[PDB]
């Protein structure tokens, strides 16, 4: 019987009411010091890793055994076996790229520009900016075609623009590794000097006119259909025509134009820019992208930057990790189907569906007895929750691999073959039908989501085993556990951004004004609720950018409890190991977060994840459930206390 608690994971020399989550991780954090490869290691991290070890497996040995070319089993083998080859990737060094690059340095004006970019983005790229083929928000069941703001190697903007001292360190620290890498490409001293910050210089106008992180959140705003000529008559610094027919989308009448405000200042940006300046750009950007691909020295200078610089580790994660993780990311459902044939039983999926359905119905109760929303878009809430999709364990048909083409002539090359794979199969969904059983997730996942386009909730295989399921535990952990996470996931069909979505996953207002100024008003106090927590000295928590993980945090937990009371229906609440079940359900749910984390990798977390921080999932977010204040005996002289008008309860 495995565990449903690890009491020695406690520490009960803190009182709950002080510090509940060093109360029940305090002791696992003081015996698991971070490894040298790790920024961040708890629970979730476990299970990641064994869920890894079992994929290693099956990865070594189907690259130890002989496939014939053309089968899933070759493509992983062969794939797995040129990523762990460091003889090979180590003597060809950079060659594989120098095509790329040469191809780059014959850009002859900016025309030809355009069809290069034209050229790559057929390939999977994103030259200067995103596109994509999926559903339309207004429509769900039509794929259309989708462009975006410019993808930046930092990720959030405020790093190339903020002012402070640590902000220009580590843009410093980044136009190194460019140049690094620039001469490991085979750069002379001067032309890598000179590529590097002629890169930074792009990108940073570029970053300049991408909207923020928060504003990327805004579902009204990041939806713009319309016209493809509408557009393209209009700005023509960039030659939106010519790039269009090179993409083969001349017969294309309309798109979602996401974030506009960008494409209209790159308009500009484009036809202005020094040519010399963007083609080093160009060669920035095409060798970032090759340095996890090519000999020891790239992927070390990478490395260098988002590990030690950003992250805070010492060592890089072991090789197998990194080439398990890279045929993930290509075949994942061929993986994952061998994954679930030799690890997942059918009875957790039963069970699974049936904790699920207590949930939804523990939701349509919360939401009928909510008094700030009036009656009339509490019935559009119900007949959303009543329409999830529930997707538990691996999807019912797998995915089609085959028309990739893996060689086996060097890593990088079948990297670019993978890749143009996935693209053209993105590109064949434009103007069918939207697939809405696909996943996007994979079985061997451990994590879960909600996605608004289809209304469904989604429980990879992997995410089910303890600490989150454990089909030995009392119901109490069970309900801290998997069940605050599903409930997570179904409160995301209702947060900042899901609200806007309808039943059929249709951006369609169902909300009165009214009752969308409550939730707003509501929501803004949750937000400056986490925005007063200090995650680190003179460090704010953004509780802005994580106020839709806050929200679902929040639902996930009342949602759960009152499902857990709902089943706990008829009977005498037992203690076990001097807990009530009460206290066991918050228990189990706080054991899920437990971890320790550098202090780089708590900076850089802020300004890119939507998630707050593990201790702030904890010790902030229980602070509004009353049901804790209970199961604990909180009173107003304990640290955990929060005044009753500060406390926030959204759903
Ligand atoms: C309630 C929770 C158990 C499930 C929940 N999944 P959820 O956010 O809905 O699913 C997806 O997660 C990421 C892939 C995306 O960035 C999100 O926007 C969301 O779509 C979550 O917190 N996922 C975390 C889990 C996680 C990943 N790495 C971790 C390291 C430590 C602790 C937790 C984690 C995450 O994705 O961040
Ligand atoms: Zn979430």
């Amino acid at each position: 019987p495995v565990p449903a608690i690890d009491l020695s994971a406690m520490d009960t020399s803190v009182r709950p009411q002080d510090d509940f989550y060093r109360y029940c991780n305090g002791n696992w954090m003081k015996n698991n010091p971070l490894k040298p490869a790790y920024s961040r290691y708890g629970s979730f991290d476990i299970l990641h890793d064994s869920t890894l070890e079992r994929v290693h497996l099956i990865v070594d040995n189907l690259a130890a055994g002989q496939h014939e070319v053309g089968t899933n089993e070759y493509r992983i083998a062969t794939l797995y076996r040129q990523a762990m080859d460091s003889i090979k990737r180590n003597k060809d060094g950079a060659a594989p790229l120098k095509e790329d690059l040469q191809k780059i340095e014959a850009i002859a004006d900016r025309a030809a520009m355009v069809k290069y970019a034209a050229a790559k983005d057929n390939m999977g790229g994103s030259t200067f900016f995103g596109s994509y083929v999926y559903a339309d928000a207004k429509n769900s069941e039509m794929n259309i075609f989708h462009i975006t703001q410019t993808g930046l190697a930092l990720d959030n903007r405020d790093y190339y623009l903020k002012q402070d001292a640590k902000s220009q360190q580590i843009r410093e620290a980044y136009v190194a590794y460019l140049n690094k890498i620039a001469k490991l490409a085979g750069y002379d001293d001067e032309a890598a000097t000179r590529i590097a910050k002629n890169a930074m210089k792009m990108e940073t106008e570029l970053a300049q006119i991408c909207y923020s992180k928060e504003e990327l959140r805004d579902t009204h705003r990041n939806y713009n259909k319309m016209a493809v000529k509408e557009f393209t008559n209009k700005y023509q610094g960039f030659d939106w025509t010519t790039y269009l027919a090179d993409r083969q989308l001349t017969t294309l009448e309309e798109w979602d134009v996401e974030q506009l405000d960008f494409f209209k200042k790159f308009d500009s940006w484009f036809a202005k820019a020094d040519l010399n300046e963007m083609r080093d750009y160009l060669l920035a950007g095409t060798i970032s992208g090759a340095a996890s691909y090519l000999s020891d020295d790239f992927e070390q200078a990478r490395f260098d930057f988002f590990g030690k610089t950003l992250s805070g580790t010492t060592e890089m994660h072991p090789r197998w990790k990194r080439s398990v993780g890279m045929v993930s990311s290509f075949l994942g459902e061929a993986l994952g189907e061998v994954y679930v044939k030799q690890y997942f039983p059918p009875e957790a999926k039963e069970r699974m569906l049936k904790l699920v359905k207590n949930l939804q119905t523990a939701l349509g109760e919360r939401i009928n007895m909510l008094t700030w929303m009036g009656d009339s878009t509490k019935m559009k809430a119900q007949e959303k929750l009543n329409s999830f999709i529930i997707k538990i364990g691996y999807p019912d048909k797998w995915k089609d691999y085959s028309k990739m083409e893996i060689k086996g002539d060097s890593y990088y090359a079948d990297i670019k073959r993978a890749s143009k794979w996935m693209h053209d199969d993105n590109m064949a969904d434009l103007g069918k039908t939207v697939d809405r059983e696909r996943w996007l997730m994979n079985p061997q996942d451990v994590n879960a989501y909600y996605n608004p386009t289809t209304n469904e909730i989604c429980f990879p295989a992997a995410i089910l085993q303890p600490p989150f399921f454990n089909m030995d535990a009392d119901d109490a952990v069970n309900y801290g556990g998997i069940g605050v996470v599903i409930g997570h996931e179904m409160t995301h069909g209702f947060d900042d951004q899901g609200r806007n979505f309808d039943k059929d996953g249709n951006m369609i207002n169902w909300w009165t004004a009214e009752d969308a100024q409550k939730f707003e008003t509501t929501a803004r106090k949750l937000a400056d609720q986490f925005s007063e927590i200090y995650v680190a000295d003179g460090v704010r928590a953004n509780g802005n950018m994580t106020l839709g993980e806050n929200i679902a945090d929040q639902g996930g937990l009342l949602i759960s409890y009152l499902a857990f009371r709902n089943a706990a229906k008829g009977e005498v609440m037992e203690e076990i190991d001097g807990f009530t079940p009460d206290q066991r359900f918050f228990i189990g749910y706080a054991r899920l977060w437990g971890q320790n984390i550098r202090p780089e990798e708590v900076l850089r977390l802020t300004q890119i994840d939507v998630h707050s921080l593990g201790e702030l999932r904890v010790n902030q977010a229980l602070r509004n459930i009353e049901a804790f204040y209970e199961a604990f005996n909180i009173q107003p002289t304990d640290k955990m206390y929060l005044e009753p008008e500060k406390r926030v309860v959204v759903w």
